[PDB]
């Protein structure tokens, strides 16, 4: 649905599909192929511009270790 655990040998990641939805009603914002997996999608990425990026990006969400890898 919208809860997504990623799976991360340094701490599963906890990724709610959904609250960034309705911040982000713009799917096309991560969805650059359409709704879907994303190809290349990774640690660089994640912590890039793929989560934190954003959030570091607007000074909002988890940017501090911990609050994404939850043992
Ligand atoms: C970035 C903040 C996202 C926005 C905006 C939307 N989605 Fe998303 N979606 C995102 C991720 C990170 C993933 C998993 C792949 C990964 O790289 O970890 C997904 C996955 C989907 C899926 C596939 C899951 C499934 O149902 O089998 C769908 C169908 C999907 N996303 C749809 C979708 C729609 C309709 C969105 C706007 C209403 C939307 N996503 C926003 C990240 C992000
Ligand atoms: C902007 C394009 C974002 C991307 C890409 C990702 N996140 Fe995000 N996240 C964003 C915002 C603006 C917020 C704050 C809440 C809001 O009003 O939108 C967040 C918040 C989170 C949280 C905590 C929020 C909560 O549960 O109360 C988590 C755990 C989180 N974000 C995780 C996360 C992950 C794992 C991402 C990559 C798969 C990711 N976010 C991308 C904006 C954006
Ligand atoms: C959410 C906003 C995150 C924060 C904050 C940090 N990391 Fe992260 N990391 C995140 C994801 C989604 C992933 C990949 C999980 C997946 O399968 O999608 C990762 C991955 C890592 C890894 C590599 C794990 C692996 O499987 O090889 C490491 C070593 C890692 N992350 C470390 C790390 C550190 C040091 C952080 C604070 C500076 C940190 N993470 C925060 C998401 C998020």
């Amino acid at each position: 649905a919208d809860d997504i655990v990623l799976k991360a040998k340094n701490g599963d990641v906890k990724f709610p599909h959904k609250a960034h939805q309705k911040a982000v009603p713009d799917c096309k914002k991560c969805h650059e192929k359409g709704p879907g997996k994303i190809e290349g999608f990774g640690k660089e990425m994640a912590h890039g511009k793929g989560c934190k990026g954003c959030h570091e990006e607007m000074k909002k969400g988890p940017t501090k270790c911990g609050e994404c890898h939850k043992k």
